[PDB]
């Protein structure tokens, strides 16, 4: 009589994904503002849990491809679905920017976020190291949002069930308002996901809220779902049909439809799930020259590669002639990940790891190391899951006559905020708001131009109906 | 204590569907037969527990498209693949053709489909009445093969997991070697799977074999797979990665890799599996003509119409101006399946309810009805889940003149080899073999032309490597 054990009939929740990891995923964020706005009404209405809109690297596409204010986009998505709790993406001390910044930077960017109508802000850090997410999380208690701890999902030798309800632990020291079970590449198996969903509401409690954000990738995360379902999931994360699979997620509509019976229940209006969909089909097929080809990848399950970084490295063989090797560096990727100490594979970690591959396959083995791998293996991006190979870590020293760190690597930043301020204030169409100050301490390259050409107004990259036909 | 009820520990078989009816479902079975052998070996030692290749709307396919004799890639995919169970799909007694034949036919065909290397036969009926499928099934005994009675799912108000029960004891009175569970518009979800498997298995015996057929058109039957597993499925379909989801099927990878832990395993190659996957991944951008344009619709819950069904009734009132009305006619299918006592709505129940939704909303309720409509309902194609609409019955005998039938349409169906023989041994090009004596049988109308053109060889009407440079 062989038996599983399933939590008690209940609601499940939703989060909606269309308005930024979904268009992120399957069409590099290029989604237009003005292609997504029509929509905000009906998934208002729809009974999401949250929706996540927000932070992740549209903030970057906003003024790097569309010249459009991120917090324009933020006040205008606020305004248009002003019954809905938002959620965004931010990568702790990184923010939503390209290193760790100081404290102050950390403390104005998220109260202008809360200021601003940011209801959910799910913190997380690429390393996993809880330290880079600690002021990030206060910061949000202190706007008096909801904070939500991140552990970013992965397979390794050292990852373990165990492993996960340890950080798990250590987010709700932090004052986590709930944890969110982040599997950017698809790994997460539908067993896993019940031992570690299982586990944790075992050891700290029913009340421990857990939101499960699997992406579609290597095909089995529905099912995934469904065993957290059964182990006690809170809420779960999706993509409106219209905008799913692929590299994208489960689609929204199928996960609500596939409980029927199953004495679990989501609780979406259909309707506007349809129309929501429907909005959607239109529009996505502008964006054809931005869609990835692959529907299915399961390869990641035995070469612990994902695609993003699989097809990033071919491009530096292939434009360096030695693209013959690319099975030299397929195998030379664990080995340097595991000198890193097993690092969750998600940018940066995975670039980082990726091009230094590159190089021991060229150079020689460590022969010459990039700035941002020596950072890693000397510290600067924080603790690695495992212990660093000694050796290697060595090398860097040697490499970088940088010395070796273990604290959280904000500890060692000066203020800022001052400098910044005044670095802003120099450049054409800087408007004097800590908004815009904050958009050139993200983006000092960046900035510049889109300051100067902002009052031009958002545009689209995306083809245009003319466009279309004149294909078709 | 909630629990649920999972089979013991066991290995799971698995069949491949992407030789057949993975391109009829997202390629209009246009797949060339050059693009499928050189996948042959790997197919044939990747560990599937049968390979569907052939059957379905393959032979259609192959004589009216590719000037391709369907006899011959029988013969060829039996030599190519010679460790393999090779399965197909026969639609009762209508074969693979277009009206329902005099026994002797089916004696014929069945047993020139052994003689050529056919092991497994997937026999099943639109309509589901078992009598269409009673002679097929002994024909495939006799010839000492396999016989699969099919139950094609579907949702309705006379449609229970008791019907199914029963449906299923019928098959296995008649010689059933096994049950085939067919959801061709993907609408079985996870815990209909689950109870159906199960009360099956409960009613009949855990030795009583199981497959599952299941379509990725809804999104939620890879979770229902995963179910039905756990009920104790002994064999679901699946299609390779690089030719799976949409209106196809779900991932033979994913579906592998997803049960990693259960105690459930599937024990198919994984490196075979690569090459046939990456085989199909150069290979389909060819066919980017003959792709459908959606991934994920969920629609068929509500309406309860098939897409395939809801386009062919779009071209009918777009054709025909009143394109606007398609809401009347969306209200009017629901009525006429009821008339016609609720069958599966799949080919071609499907055409024959779509075309007279379409009249009754024009012309009036009932006012003309089709020659195939008046067929249904007066029996010919056999019987229906529920009984037919007395009403709609009658008017359909008096527009007709043909008088109500309940018993197998068979049974009124005269000897015809002879008949058949004699006229294409006319044509040009006829070969003397019963298997062309067959081809003229079950088309009629293509026989002739495939006949005159044979010779040329099978052809391909997917885009050249040419053509895909020079549009890219
Ligand atoms: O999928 C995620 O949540 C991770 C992500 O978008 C990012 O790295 O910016
Ligand atoms: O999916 C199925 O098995 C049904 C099918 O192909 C057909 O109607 O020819
Ligand atoms: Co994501
Ligand atoms: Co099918």
């Amino acid at each position: 009589p062989r038996e599983i054990e399933v939590s008690e009939p209940r609601e499940v929740g939703i989060t909606e994904l269309v308005l930024r990891d979904a268009h992120q995923s399957l069409m590099a964020t290029r989604m237009a503002m003005e292609d997504m706005v029509g929509a905000c009404a009906d998934i208002d209405a729809a009974g999401y849990w949250s929706v996540e809109c927000w932070g992740g690297a549209t903030y970057d596409s906003c003024i790097r491809f569309l010249n459009e204010d991120p917090w324009e986009r933020l006040r205008t998505f606020r305004k248009l679905m002003p019954n809905s709790r938002l959620q965004m993406l931010l990568r702790g001390q990184n923010l939503l920017g390209y290193r760790h910044y100081n404290d102050e930077v950390v403390d104005r960017f998220v109260d202008k976020s809360a200021e601003n109508g940011m209801d959910v802000f799910r913190v997380f850090d690429a390393m996993n190291d809880p330290r880079n997410m600690a002021h990030a999380m206060a910061a949000v208690k202190k706007a008096g949002k909801h904070a939500q701890g991140t552990i970013c999902y992965t397979i390794s030798p050292v990852h373990t069930v165990e492993g996960y309800v340890k950080l798990a632990g250590q987010l709700l020291d932090m004052g986590a308002d709930s944890i969110a079970l982040k599997d950017m590449a698809a790994l997460l198996k539908p067993q896993p996901a019940y031992d570690i969903i299982k586990a944790i509401k075992d050891t700290y409690g029913q009340k421990t809220q857990i939101n499960l954000h699997c992406h579609s990738t290597t095909g089995v995360t529905e099912v995934s779902l469904m065993k957290a379902i059964e182990a006690g999931v809170d809420v779960v994360d999706t993509a409106i049909s219209s905008m799913s699979l692929g590299p994208g997620h489960n689609p929204t509509e199928s996960v609500a439809e596939m409980l029927e019976g199953t004495g679990y229940t989501t609780n979406l209006d259909y309707d506007r799930l349809h129309k929501i969909r429907d909005h959607f089909k239109a529009i996505r097929p502008k964006y054809k020259k931005f869609e990835s080809k692959t529907l299915v990848d399961t390869s990641i399950f035995k070469s612990q590669i994902p695609g993003g970084m699989l097809s990033n490295m071919e491009s530096q063989l292939r434009a360096q002639g030695a693209e013959d090797k690319m099975d030299e560096v397929m195998a030379e990727v664990p080995r340097v990940r595991k000198a890193a100490g097993f690092p969750p594979l998600v940018t940066p970690s995975s670039q980082i790891v990726g091009t230094q591959a590159v190089f021991n396959v060229m150079m020689g083995e460590y022969k010459r190391m990039t700035g941002e791998f020596a950072d890693i293996m000397l510290g600067y991006y924080g603790a690695s899951p495992a212990d660093r190979d000694p050796k290697v870590v060595k090398l860097a020293e040697e490499q970088s006559g940088k010395k070796p760190i273990t604290q959280r690597p904000a500890d060692l930043l000066p203020p800022e905020w001052e400098k910044q301020s005044k670095e802003a204030a120099t450049l054409k169409g800087f408007n004097g708001t800590d908004e815009d100050v904050l958009t050139y301490a993200l983006f000092p390259q960046v900035a510049p131009v889109f300051f100067e050409h902002r009052a031009e107004g958002p545009h689209s990259v995306a083809l245009t109906d003319a466009q279309l036909k004149a294909e078709a």
